């Protein structure tokens, strides 16, 4: 679990969005596993606007933050799970690192701010849904 709080927006994994999130929807994209809902109070997370490929992510299944190198946002095949059929997920970045189902929502950050959140994993890999292209989160 986990979310990004920027301005009057809450960014979560679409597959983990609560009933309150759908009742206050701003934008969602199943192909990116992202959902943005509106908030009453202002959030303090700063979104990164960069092309960094190194950062630190939070891994709830280890209660630890790990430094990682990660790929550029890409269209990547994700096998069928309990949340989606087999499909290509867009804007996804992979890194070599531990992740389990329960770790989705963990933040990935670089020196410029929030880069994305854990969205996929398996086989000693961890994948993050990029948010650096969503310029509108800043306004
Ligand atoms: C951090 S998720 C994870 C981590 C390790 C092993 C894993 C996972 N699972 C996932 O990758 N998914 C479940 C949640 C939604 C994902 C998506 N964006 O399509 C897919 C479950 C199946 C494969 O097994
Ligand atoms: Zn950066």
């Amino acid at each position: 679990s986990g979310a990004i709080y920027v301005g009057n927006y809450r960014v979560v994994n679409r597959h983990l969005a609560t009933h309150n999130d759908w009742a206050n929807l701003v934008w969602e994209d199943s192909s990116r596993d992202l959902l943005v809902s509106s908030t009453t109070a202002q959030g303090c997370d700063t979104i990164a606007r960069c092309d960094c490929q190194t950062g630190v992510y939070y891994c709830s299944s280890r209660r630890k933050h790990y430094p990682v190198s990660f790929s550029k946002p890409s269209l990547i095949f994700v096998e069928a799970s309990e949340y989606y059929p087999a499909r290509y997920q867009s804007h996804l970045m992979l890194a070599v690192g531990h992740s389990e189902p329960g770790d989705c929502g963990g933040i990935l950050r670089c020196q410029h701010g929030v880069v994305g959140i854990v969205s996929t994993g398996g086989n000693g890999l961890v994948g993050f849904a990029d948010v650096r292209d969503l310029l509108w989160l800043d306004e």
